[PDB]
RNA sequence: GGCGGGGAGCCAUGUGGACACGACCCGAAUCCGGACGAUCUACGCAUGGACAAGAUGAAGCGUGCCGAAAGGCACGUGGAAGUCUGUUAGAGUUGGUGUCCUACAAUACCCUCUCGUGAUCUAUGUGUAGGGGUGAAAGGCCCAUCGAGUCCGGCAACAGCUGGUUCCAAUCGAAACAUGUCGAAGCAUGACCUCCGCCGAGGUAGUCUGUGAGGUAGAGCGACCGAUUGGUCCUGUCAAACUCCAAACUUACAGACGCCGUUUGACGCGGGGAUUCCGGUGCGCGGGGUAAGC
RNA sequence: GGCGCCCAAAAUGAUCGGGACUCAAAUCCACCACCGAGACCUGUCCGUACCACUCAUACUGGUAAUCGAGUAGAUUGGCGCUCUAAUUGGAUGGAAGUAGGGGUGAAAACUCCUAUGGACCGAUUAGUGACGAAAAUCCUGGCCAUAGUAGCAGCGAUAGUCGGGUGAGAACCCCGACGGCCUAAUGGAUAAGGGUUCCUCAGCACUGCUGAUCAGCUGAGGGUUAGCCGGUCCUAAGUCAUACCGCAACUCGACUAUGACGAAAUGGGAAACGGGUUAAUAUUCCCGUGCCACUAUGCAGUGAAAGUUGACGCCCUGGGGUCGAUCACGCUGGGCAUCGCCCAGUCGAACCGUCCAACUCCGUGGAAGCCGUAAUGGCAGGAAGCGGACGAACGGCGGCAUAGGGAAACGUGAUUCAACCUGGGGCCCAUGAAAAGACGAGCAUAGUGUCCGUACCGAGAACCGACACAGGUGUCCAUGGCGGCGAAAGCCAAGGCCUGUCGGGAGCAACCAACGUUAGGGAAUUCGGCAAGUUAGUCCCGUACCUUCGGAAGAAGGGAUGCCUGCUCCGGAACGGAGCAGGUCGCAGUGACUCGGAAGCUCGGACUGUCUAGUAACAACAUAGGUGACCGCAAAUCCGCAAGGACUCGUACGGUCACUGAAUCCUGCCCAGUGCAGGUAUCUGAACACCUCGUACAAGAGGACGAAGGACCUGUCAACGGCGGGGGUCUUAAGGUAGCGUAGUACCUUGCCGCAUCAGUAGCGGCUUGCAUGAAUGGAUUAACCAGAGCUUCACUGUCCCAACGUUGGGCCCGGUGAACUGUACAUUCCAGUGCGGAGUCUGGAGACACCCAGGGGGAAGCAAAGACCCUAUGGAGCUUUACUGCAGGCUGUCGCUGAGGACUCUCACUCCGGGAGGAGGACACCGAUAGCCGGGCAGUUUGACUGGGGCGGUACGCGCUCGAAAAGAUAUCGAGCGCGCCCUAUGGCUAUCUCAGCCGGGGACCCGGCGAAGAGUGCAAGAGCAAAAGAUAGCUUGACAGUGUUCUUCCCAACGAGGAACGCUGACGCGAAAGCGUGGUCUAGCGAACCAAUUAGCCUGCUUGAUGCGGGCAAUUGAUGACAGAAAAGCUACCCUAGGGAUAACAGAGUCGUCACUCGCAAGAGCACAUAUCGACCGAGUGGCUUGCUACCUCGAUGUCGGUUCCCUCCAUCCUGCCCGUGCAGAAGCGGGCAAGGGUGAGGUUGUUCGCCUAUUAAAGGAGGUCGUGAGCUGGGUUUAGACCGUCGUGAGACAGGUCGGCUGCUAUCUACUGGGUGUGUAGGUGUCUGACAAGAACGACCGUAUAGUACGAGAGGAACUACGGUUGGUGGCCACUGGUGUACCGGUUGUUCGAGAGAGCACGUGCCG
């Protein structure tokens, strides 16, 4: 047959790219000699493109001007700070050490100085729950528990944008306009509607997919489609 | 039992034929390699551009009235919308199964028709390349080419299938059948045709007679067998898979006559070359089928 | 008994070949004479064979009654062509070749003569071959018919005409007049692309849809001028180069660095305007004026980099404001002349200076309800007011300008205001570039400002499309006037053009294209209202069901509409809008143009949107919404061989993988199979290491351990899918819940009832047993939407009854230009027949004087394309899967990397995080290697044959018997009957003893006797064999033995293996007295190659040699290929492709005739009695060729399918009409029968239908043939490609002799045929009138009514006829006084616009519209 769209992806052409030469910036921490000792005033708040939510613009002492990932809450004029001694407020970023246990944080280190990969989405946050020498229980926006080095680096507050998924896009042509502004081929047309010759499931007199959904994880790409290692399908039960 | 044994081979030239190779010539759908194509088109991206006029009148705001308030009602304001009308520009194409159909045109013309602020249309630039792209998915599109582009190369691909194969004459003259075969549109081996060499005296297409073989036609069944009538032993019927009988006729061998052979060498043996293995008709006998130019 | 007669019906024109024949030219019985082959006889010759002579196959003689045809094929002699050699010749006193002609040879061929030609050419012998053509849809070249034919018409752009100029020549080259065409283009400027097409002169052989003096053509010259217009500079998506790394390698490859590249209309950007000038350039040259950058010098200045700019989305909108347009008045010029109107102009840049609204801000002030807007809004955090700072135009004003331009005047105000400037508001699950540069940052003067582009076209002739192509092709001129909402129509300017480039004739016929108008009827037409039409702009009134409350809605329905006079209201006003009163014309006032027909029911998809470039726009795809799945990021998913990469400037409110498909009400039961996932005591589970055996080692055999996987268990269906049959459970887990239901799913089926219609296979409602509905394979339902499917109604109409007239362009004639298709030949046919069964060419007749014009297309199974359907090929390709075999990929173990102290700690490799310090991890992971599992993701293939085509079914695919099989042998079919693929240690072998079925008699056990050739028994089919046995019983025994052959069989004849049998020799045995019997069962079925393995007993052998291990071999046994003389092997294709086949199917033809239709014979029976008024069983005999079937003869290098339609001929088995007979005939009317084919046989409702059902009329509303007549005539509804849905089936691709929506119809007529028209010849200078062989007709068919007559007849009821009249209908020929239609002659009314008004006219499509 013919490669599936599925594999048409990974060659990472124009059609399956980001429009990433439209992107604003990643939000990485900034990074801080040590003792802290920097903080930094809001000067604007922005909407970034690649997230569908608003970022502040900071602009720090040693006159670094920066795009932070922005938790709900910040505004002009307000000061943010990053290090150790940073004060324990909504906007500031610290090790996990400095956070005290049941504050909500947002756009965690996975490993010290990443500057955050956890909990960035729109109106996400992770829950921190126990402190220790060794390890920093944080509770992510998955529902799951997760270990990380107490000096992993991270914000408190909850993601800006919260509530976004409440709204329905109600017409395609807004869903259009979203998806053309992030790395995928958007609309979707069901396998089960292709020839036989372009996916799995193509085929048919009358659109069925041939074979059960659930496919084995060693399936080699082109074959793995549908309802990938499944541990269960369907409600019931 | 098998194979071998009483000295003929080697080389050369012409010629018949076999096998591999392009193998008498042309003939088609492939498969593989390396290349050239996104000037068409599909999708994305960058930078630009286009959308008369009108209709409808969302939220929001306002005013008045009523209300304790929540708010309600009226009028106005406002100007939303993958909103409406629209040959504005522009995009498209439901029907005429109109015109054209050696065209104006290898997709055109006319009228009607659909869209026309958006998932819109559009120019240029740019990206994705062949088992790979691109696809709101029609196997659609990737330069009149797509269920795997184009060019050249492999390559003079292979075919048991169609077509064709060029001067005269003389001698003989088929097989359309049997056995085997992934065999039935093909082959091989036989049968049969022809050519060469060997052998050396008989041969046997006709008839008659003698010694044998036979159970078909017919006939018959108180001769088997199995069918098949009636009357109170007689009375009525049959047979591809019945036979107490039984031809014509066909057939083995021998003799006789005939014909034929011993310079035309028969009968027979060895070797070279085939073609051939879709047949048909009449007559006799058929088996199937109502029948048939079955 | 002979001949005949009845029985006896078929489609274009009858037949014995024809004529025709009657004491025959018939039939039969005898006879007589003749005609008639290549046969037979005869003369001569030839070939061949044989004989004699001979060296000879050279002569010569002889023989042939017993020689003389031939496809495929075998054998042999000869002709001709090229060049070589040897020998030997010819030619300028004329070679070869060619043309015409003579001679020879059976012939291939040889040779001569004459002409031409003008230089080479042979013969013999031996060689050499790119050695011979009628054919291949063969190749290349040339040429004819086609043909003076088609085209040079059709497009909303109908374009010309009269004079004249030039010229050898003028419809189309130029001037003028008159007449027209184009208005987002037919005008102006340009991008791409082209490349000189541009300008001039001179030309016309070429190019040009005709001509040409013209030209984008030919010849020769010439033409493009820049500091300030582009390029150049900047960076965009993105590209490349170098480095680095990968790769066996590179011209290859991703990342990361660096550099460069990447924008000519249309991204950013230092600076130029106005005028003049040329044949052709022009912000470039010239004149005037201006500006920018750099540099130099001088003065000033120390500021200089913070910041601003470059620099930005979509929607609504306010303010400033120019061009334009318009209004007012003045000036200059023009036009018109019943008036007094109408037109043009009235100019003037860049630049320099200056003014500033908005936004922002400051001072003052002091609002506690005021300020402000189109709108939002603003304020004690300080409103209004007042003053101030900053601050705009491509704009105003002044200069520029006794610049320029104008014949002249050389205006002033206003309104609406493109450009340009500056604000306010709203929107985003969407956030709307970057960089160079500029400003910030003065003034003088001077110098410098190079390089490249610059013509022209930019399109119905300069680009792409082979063309001077009706196609395609980017930007801007979007503000010219009237009009109107308008960038709409229509008309008209500026500007352009008559080149969407052949013309001339005919009231100009038929026919066609595109139109106009049609009385009455009004969808009757058709599959279907297809096509056309109806409606229409604007205002007022008014508006249903339903509904997601948005909508439905312009629902529907009704009314108004011009002009003129005078006014009112809103507004600052408009040359803006809304109204009032009075007057008044027309058939008609949105008068043209522009400009919806409307309503209801049902199906589908929610909606806008997508799609098959080029037959499908849909119900298909998408969508929001719903749901499930994977993943914590060192992730999931995906690309790469690798180096690396997309997702990702992303992080679960994410994004990957899938299903469903808006909203609303809902979404039942099943985990057995399959799939996925988790678990798992035990079982199973590979390699490395380890152990045992073996080997001086190794191969090898076995063991222990045991990863993932599997067995096992569990979870899971919004996973794949399933929810039946039986009874009052069974399979296989469950047994179909809510709904819905004859469905786009219901075969039966036009289901039954109802609605609607004259009549409804339709539609809708209900019922509903659902052949075979059903819940995210989603169910039900649904407002809105729709070029989606079906139905109904109102309105309207030439769709139709039924056609007519007209308009424009063709057609026809003439000048000029000038193809193609097609062509074996011949060809004036027709009716029959024949023939490979579908003939212009054969046979028999008939007809036929030749040639030409026009026509519509009957035939040439017309032309076009080596049929695409179907089958066949040990063909191809795409697709599928639990087909065969493999390859990636994932998971898992193990070895290496890899280190220290069955489980653990550590650090030092290695990995990841961090800028770094260091942090996290860690001998794991990554990577390399290997092993097990998963593995259509991918590759290569296979998937047989037979067959009354193929498939399904079956096997007649290997064997045995009877019959078929025709008395030797052999012998076919999907022929008839039926078997074998074993079984048996005795059911084998021998010997002894004995005789069996069955029946009878005496005491179904047993005993005795009798009859008893064989009917018993003998393992199993069938046929055959057997009686002191081949059977039975008893006993004994292992010959069911080893070796090696002969012969036959397999395979008749006649080659072929395995297998089989009969018969020998040798060995060893058993039984018997012995002869002898035993090589399995009485005979014919019970069977299997090579390679490999195992096994049996000897022996041969392994690379210098010896030993050991482990191999190689001679003979044979066993293991299977049943497709049985042996491949390891599944499907789909309608997306298809190729080779071929009429070797084979689908249509039609042909044969047949069971089937079908019709007839006849007999006549049981019934008909109250009565066979025969009428009906008529059984059985029997036929005719037709209309149904169906069979066959496979014709056709696969094509004969288009059903139905309809239109138009023509025919048949009779007659439905009506005419004339008759019978009756269970009073009459009237029936019923049945006979002759008879002249004429007629119609309109409508469902359905594609044929057929049929139904309705009303009717004299009756008959059937059949013509390739199931009729597609080079129509239609395209059904069938039957490519798209899609449903049900059923299938794991799947996909299928269906099911349903459903959509889905293309080529061609210029050569011949023949006929309808009409001509020219010739014959008869044989003329005019006029006739004749009538033949030919055609339906020229006429049918009905109603009145008198007859309320009569005959009849109790009555009812109710005729002859004949004479009147009329209608269908058909036919003709005509135009009458009625009607047309009537783009004509006359009139009137809308818009242009000519100033008036008058009179043009355009609004071939009449603007109307009468
Ligand atoms: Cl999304
Ligand atoms: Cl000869
Ligand atoms: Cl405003
Ligand atoms: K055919
Ligand atoms: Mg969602
Ligand atoms: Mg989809
Ligand atoms: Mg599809
Ligand atoms: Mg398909
Ligand atoms: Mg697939
Ligand atoms: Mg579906
Ligand atoms: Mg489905
Ligand atoms: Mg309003
Ligand atoms: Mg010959
Ligand atoms: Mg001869
Ligand atoms: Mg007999
Ligand atoms: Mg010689
Ligand atoms: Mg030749
Ligand atoms: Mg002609
Ligand atoms: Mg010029
Ligand atoms: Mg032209
Ligand atoms: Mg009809
Ligand atoms: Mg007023
Ligand atoms: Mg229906
Ligand atoms: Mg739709
Ligand atoms: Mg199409
Ligand atoms: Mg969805
Ligand atoms: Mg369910
Ligand atoms: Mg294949
Ligand atoms: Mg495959
Ligand atoms: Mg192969
Ligand atoms: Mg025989
Ligand atoms: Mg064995
Ligand atoms: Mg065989
Ligand atoms: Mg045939
Ligand atoms: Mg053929
Ligand atoms: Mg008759
Ligand atoms: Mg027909
Ligand atoms: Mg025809
Ligand atoms: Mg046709
Ligand atoms: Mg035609
Ligand atoms: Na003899
Ligand atoms: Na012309
Ligand atoms: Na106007
Ligand atoms: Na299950
Ligand atoms: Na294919
Ligand atoms: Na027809
Ligand atoms: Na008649
Ligand atoms: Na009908
Ligand atoms: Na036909
Ligand atoms: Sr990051
Ligand atoms: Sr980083
Ligand atoms: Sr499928
Ligand atoms: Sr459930
Ligand atoms: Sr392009
Ligand atoms: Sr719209
Ligand atoms: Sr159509
Ligand atoms: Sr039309
Ligand atoms: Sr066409
Ligand atoms: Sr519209
Ligand atoms: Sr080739
Ligand atoms: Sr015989
Ligand atoms: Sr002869
Ligand atoms: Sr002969
Ligand atoms: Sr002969
Ligand atoms: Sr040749
Ligand atoms: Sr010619
Ligand atoms: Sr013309
Ligand atoms: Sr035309
Ligand atoms: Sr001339
Ligand atoms: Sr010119
Ligand atoms: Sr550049
Ligand atoms: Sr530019
Ligand atoms: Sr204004
Ligand atoms: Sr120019
Ligand atoms: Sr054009
Ligand atoms: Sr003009
Ligand atoms: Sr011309
Ligand atoms: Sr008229
Ligand atoms: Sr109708
Ligand atoms: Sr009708
Ligand atoms: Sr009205
Ligand atoms: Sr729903
Ligand atoms: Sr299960
Ligand atoms: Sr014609
Ligand atoms: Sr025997
Ligand atoms: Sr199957
Ligand atoms: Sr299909
Ligand atoms: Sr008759
Ligand atoms: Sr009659
Ligand atoms: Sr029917
Ligand atoms: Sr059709
Ligand atoms: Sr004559
Ligand atoms: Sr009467
Ligand atoms: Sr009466
Ligand atoms: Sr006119």
């Amino acid at each position: 047959g013919r490669r599936i769209q599925g594999q048409r992806r990974g060659r990472g052409t124009s059609t399956f790219r980001a429009p990433s030469h439209r992107y604003k910036a990643d939000l990485e921490h900034r990074k801080v000699e040590d003792g802290d000792v920097i903080a930094g005033t809001v000067v604007d708040i922005e909407h970034d493109p690649a997230r569908s939510a608003p970022v502040a613009a900071v602009e720090f002492e040693d006159g670094d001007r920066r795009l932070i990932l922005a938790p709900e809450g910040v505004g002009v004029g307000d000061e943010l700070q990053v290090g150790v001694d940073a004060e324990i407020a909504p906007g500031n970023t610290l090790p996990l050490a400095e956070i005290p246990e049941g504050v909500p944080v947002c756009n965690v280190e996975s490993s010290p100085g990443d500057g955050g990969k956890f909990a960035r989405a729109s109106g996400v946050n992770a829950q921190l729950l126990t402190h220790d020498r060794n390890v920093a229980v944080v509770k992510l926006p998955s529902g799951e528990m997760k270990r990380l080095d107490p000096q992993c680096r991270a914000t408190i507050g909850v993601v800006g944008g919260g509530g976004r998924t409440d709204k329905p896009f109600v017409k395609a042509g807004n869903k259009h306009h979203k998806m053309k502004a992030r790395g995928t081929k958007w609309p979707n047309v069901r396998g089960v509607a292709m020839n036989a010759v372009d996916h799995p499931f193509g085929g048919g007199g009358r659109q069925h997919p041939g074979k059960p959904k659930s496919i084995s994880r060693n399936a080699p790409p082109g074959r793995k489609v549908g309802d990938i290692a499944s541990k269960r399908t369907g409600r019931g039960g």
